């Protein structure tokens, strides 16, 4: 299973990847957790600490791998072998999960940022189409990661909105860029979800094929997130929502 | 002065460019033409042949230029120095004119173009901010070849367009691109008009002060630009309008 799950800033989108992988670590053999957001941790809410989240280094800051695999002596590979690597790029969280964080893509103008974005093109490349492992690999909304190439092994993208007509849009824009890049299955998860009233205004605006599942609204995540307890530990009452969630997705994938 | 002739394919702009170009030969010791749009000639309208101008090398292809300017040994210099060189990117066309041609800007996934660009991009800089003599550079309606730091010596931006809805809103989105750049002076010029009715569309879609004037469509650019022959020659009736048009444009400039 290749899962890619994107969603706009704050609607808790690094929280449900985090679930599924979490979900998804007792029926696979290995997971490839892949950070593709520098503005949420994916390996804290996965359990890990400040620390040992900060000391698995980003893709992008990864120098010396990046110019021995574009190449030196007026060599520029921007299309680098690096699948036999990918284990060297991140660390165990457990026996299980393999967490890659791909760290800040920049643009800037005046420089040449080829090499750097050259190198976490080839690493998501290798992810995505040459190893057997199940991936799953949050970004933004803008899912710039992927690429036409890519997006033929994404199993499914899982779009995370909000019930509210804003965060529909954003949904419905992730899933035209994803169908663009090639992306064959777009589903939906509805997260924060307080009352039924917005349950139905998800299912007017949104055909119910498309819906994976909704999550509702739970402090927990907040007074449970701001001290190292897991979140998706069986305490939760919305972490069923997620395993229902799950079950739906493992039957669309097959 | 500094001027920028912006336009949609097939507007006539690079006609509009080489008019204004050949008119203020006469009142500048010297005149650099800027052909930016490889989609038309900016050369062979201004009366070189096919071959002439196929001779005048595009900076887009000095290779050696490009790497000498750009840097070796580990370097990377992407603003190099090129004024004391702009001279030796081009063709004197006459003892007045002198023509550079950008040629191709290339994007195209799967490899670097800083360098590239990057002296595409220090000759601009090089013409616009540190020359002293009048420069004249044409453009596609995406004004790409412009940046925040030459946009502030370009005196004024014309774009040019025909009398109808279609082109008014293309007008109307390099007026937008061009302001958001810095540029102070955006001005229209109508080409092609046909009849009064359309000369009225303009007029209610455009404030009447940043009409720069009308060009008549006239049979003979065309029948004229097909062979050898200048079409700017006092024969041409149009050839008013543009004089009048280029007075107009002076008398804002100061
Ligand atoms: N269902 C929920 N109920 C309440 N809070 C939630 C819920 N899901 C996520 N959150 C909280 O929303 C905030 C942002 O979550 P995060 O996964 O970082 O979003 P994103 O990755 O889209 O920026 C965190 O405080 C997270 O705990
Ligand atoms: N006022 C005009 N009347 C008739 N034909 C014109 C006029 N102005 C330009 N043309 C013709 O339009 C065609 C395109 O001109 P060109 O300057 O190459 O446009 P652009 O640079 O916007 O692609 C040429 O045949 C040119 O002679
Ligand atoms: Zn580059």
């Amino acid at each position: 299973m290749k899962l890619a799950v994107a969603g706009k800033g704050g609607v808790g989108k690094t929280t449900v990847a985090a679930g599924l992988i979490k979900i998804m670590a007792s029926d696979y053999d290995k997971i490839y957790a892949v950070d593709g957001d520098p503005d949420s941790c994916l390996g804290q809410t996965l359990g890990l600490s400040i620390e040992e989240a900060y000391a698995i280094t980003p893709l992008i800051e990864m120098k010396d791998e990046i110019r021995e695999k574009t190449g030196d002596g007026g060599l520029l590979i921007l299309n680098p072998k690096v699948d036999g690597d990918l284990d060297k790029y991140g660390r165990y969280i457990d026996d299980k999960i393999f967490l890659i964080r791909m760290g800040e893509i920049k643009k800037g103008g005046s420089q040449c940022y080829c090499r750097e974005n050259s190198f976490l093109g080839s690493v998501v490349s290798a992810l995505f189409l040459d190893k057997k492992e199940a991936v799953v690999m949050d970004m933004g909304a803008g899912i710039e990661h992927l690429t036409r190439g890519t997006a033929k092994a994404v199993d499914m993208m899982i779009a995370v909105i909000e019930p509210n007509l804003n965060s529909i849009k954003t949904g419905l824009n992730i899933e035209k860029l994803a169908g663009d890049l090639g992306i064959k299955k777009v589903r939906y998860v509805i997260n924060k979800v307080r009352n039924i009233k917005e349950e139905k205004l998800i299912k007017k605006h949104l055909p119910e094929d498309k819906i994976l599942g909704i999550i509702p609204y739970n402090e927990l995540f907040i007074e449970l997130s701001l001290k190292g307890e897991e979140i998706w530990q069986s305490t939760n009452p919305a972490f069923v929502n997620l395993h229902d969630i799950y079950q739906k997705l493992r039957l669309e994938v097959g």
